[PDB]
């Protein structure tokens, strides 16, 4: 029953956004989530 959850393999959700991007975007210096979380202190 539920939808919306995680994001699929080789996928991940930018946080409380409905949204998933492959991890090429992951920490990759670009601008996606909108919210920056996927840059939020990458490491
Ligand atoms: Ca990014």
């Amino acid at each position: 029953g539920s939808q919306d959850v995680k994001c699929s393999l080789g996928y991940f959700p930018c946080g409380n956004i409905t949204k998933c991007l492959p991890q090429l975007l992951h920490c990759n210096g670009v601008d996606d989530c909108g919210n920056q979380a996927d840059e939020d202190n990458c490491g």
